[PDB]
């Protein structure tokens, strides 16, 4: 019919649109994981240093 | 019609998979939340042992 | 026909639901951008303080 083809259009199109959502607003969630996870690794390098100096203090008494 | 019903089994339809894109996309955003949430907390442990320690010297002296 | 615009329905429709579920879906990752990225800005003036005063302890000697 009419209905069952336009019907099965909108199944078609708004399966593809569902996953097209998905893969942006993962991909963007993916934009700033990596931002943070950023300003992250850094702070693990800046208190780093800051276990092996206080290493270095604990070790001369 | 045949068109009032086509357009509204889109109607149905779309808005159920706007909710599913939704749902998915948090759902997604929420493992990422839980997985640098986790590598927080373990810096402000790292970190907490870290002002025990210089609150511990400052009082030496 | 009434397919075309039926069909053509189900095109306007979707697009406006791409575009729907993705605003939302940015919008909550914004959420929680904004909720971790306040838990580091407060992890990042408690270590500033840490390096304050390690650079106070190496200079005593």
């Amino acid at each position: 019919h009419t209905l069952k083809t336009a019907n099965s259009y909108t199944d078609v199109t708004v399966s593809n649109s569902t996953k097209k959502a998905i893969r942006e607003s993962n991909q963007y969630t993916d934009h700033k994981f990596h931002q943070l996870d950023n300003r992250l690794d850094k702070l693990d390098t800046r208190l780093l240093k800051l276990l092996a100096s206080s290493a270095a203090l604990n070790s001369l008494l």
